[PDB]
């Protein structure tokens, strides 16, 4: 990886965004590497959680002006052939992919949180903010549509709060972001961040990977199909988990007050 | 009823979940009794609210291990004839049915709130927690899918807050449950809990029964169909209500600065 | 306009509801004039924002009895032809229209906010409450279904908080209204109300009109079609904006550390 530092750490992969020189501005190249890492871990057993963090006290400054310059310089198509379409769309593919990943996705969100980075925060299972975290959508002030980001902001916090943020192009701080639900928690120091992150990784260790993945997929279906058919499907998944190896293991563990296999070390 | 105490009390049915010995663990039998009570009152016009409360300071400890034992020992099945399927699915049927009941459903949640109990709280029109209420999804921790509960958590508080509770299997206190919208209010004493309950029941007395039920049914349709057609249907319901008994009665009551008949 | 005082200031149309005599009870005539104004400005490119305010310290005290009496007098009919149908439906028509307007809609809500007024507040891009603001749904208390208003309350604040307000016929104050998301901010006094308005109008000045409009329409689509197809269309809108007058102008503005033309004082 050119753009990211990877580190295994028990059942959890730490992904550090590694371009502190340009405040982690997000380039097409990064997008592709993120897409790749998430595709590779998707059907991997040892990885239960993925932590997203930026090197240098900044999560993401925005896009990379260079990819835009690059795309202007290419031949103009008009459709999905247009280099600006292709450039922009890949941000949404990757964000959506991360949203639907079978892994527990944790975003540690420091300093600037913009563009693609704001999107990633909007699709995490847990987001923790550092006290300098700033979240903004200045796009319309530049005559640009926040096309790939705003839709995840609507899912994240709802239409009512998203309207205000997106259409007035506001920049907000960690405390307001937490109140709105962009992030779940705010840490008042670099220390508290660590504790909060560790507590959450503790939680990941105790939770069963297959059950966690099946649950997560059920959650994304709520509200997009009738509840009754969803619950039918949910009950089949329950019956299947009970008769499969994880549920078997989990029963034994509660019998003897001991930790289950997936939770050891 | 064997798992529930039913007490009528004006236009309000008080349903007390009554297995204090096992801190109100929810059994298939309880599921069936709840489902039956709610079908029976669905049209009984003298009942306007149902209050759900657990005896002995706990709402629901979880599922009944004995129902699972029972299912294990039955003959295994393919898919929807699997006994685990039937057992689990019945919980979601009851919860969905409570959610769509034409009555105003108030939940009073104290102590442990888990499994079916958590689901019921997530499906109430008003939920009031006592200071000791704890809400947890420990399921994935035991290699179990919280299949019939988590979906109602998502409906109740949104995907963003539900993914965190469910996927980290957290257990939260009343204040956090209120802040997220699992419950609407938190009492700080048993007394404050009674008063809030009584204020809510007073509001139920003042509200017209057929209009409350029609309104409720429309609230559930929002976001599951095109808004323009919903408003069309809603305007027909408006017209019908105005023609009918309650509208007539309601306008007069306001004209004569007096309580309407359903408030009696 | 018979019920409304209209005032233009910059690209902001200030619409003042003007029946202080009856605390701004919303008549069928008011509904018709509101719908007319929003139809006309929909293309007028000199208007960027519409501000809704009430005269005399109240936003809307409810429906107009006169319209109801009028409707009882008319020939009864069935379904679409029922005069009660017609009377009711038009309120939702207008509210939906205002919800989807291309303009940034700001609601300034004081005193009573009920009926159509509550509905409007629930479809604003930004709502600011003054300290006297009171929001209620007394309809079922009168044997009436709040048919046109409640569906927007559900979109505004969610089913969970809306079931309580609506089905117990509650009336709440400004700070509870803010906590639930009916309004986005609350003022302590008159002059704070003015600052908040001016700050919002400043943000409107800085945001480019066409991009604001395209973004707003993408936002209303979220949750009502598959995400992937929506991001497809979003990227198309992004490309077209980049290659349009507004996008070219905006990059310029940022090249020469100068305001873009749409910001022009």
């Amino acid at each position: 990886c050119e753009t990211l530092i990877l580190e295994k750490q028990g059942p959890t992969l730490v992904i550090t965004i590694n371009r502190p020189d340009v405040r982690n501005a997000m380039s097409l190249q990064m997008v592709a590497e993120l897409s790749t890492i998430f595709s590779e871990i998707e059907n991997d057993i040892s990885i239960r959680a993925a932590v997203l963090r930026g090197a240098g006290g900044h999560f993401c400054a925005g896009g990379d002006i260079k990819d835009m310059a690059g795309a202007r310089s290419q031949k103009a198509g008009e459709g999905r052939d247009d280099p600006f379409y292709k450039l922009n769309r890949a941000f949404g593919q990757m964000i959506q992919q991360v949203n639907e990943s079978s892994k527990v996705v944790i975003a540690i969100t420091e300093g600037a949180v913009m563009g693609g980075g704001f999107g990633l925060a909007c699709v995490s299972d847990l987001a923790i903010a550092g006290p300098t975290a700033k979240f903004g959508m200045p796009e319309t002030t530049l005559g640009v549509i926040p096309a790939q980001i705003a839709p995840f902001v609507v899912e994240r916090i709802g239409l009512t709060q998203a309207r205000r943020l997106a259409l007035l192009g506001l920049r907000i701080d960690a405390t307001e972001a937490c109140k709105l639900g962009i992030v779940h928690q705010v840490a008042e120091s670099e220390e508290q961040l660590s504790d909060m992150l560790n507590q959450a990784l503790e939680r990941v260790r105790l939770c069963a990977p297959d059950a966690t993945a099946e649950t997560k997929a059920l959650l994304h279906r709520v509200g997009h199909e009738a509840m009754a058919g969803l619950l039918d499907d949910a009950a089949e998944k329950f019956a299947a988990a009970i008769r499969g190896p994880e549920g078997a293991e989990g029963t034994m563990a509660f019998m003897q007050k001991r930790e289950p296999k997936w939770a050891e070390l």
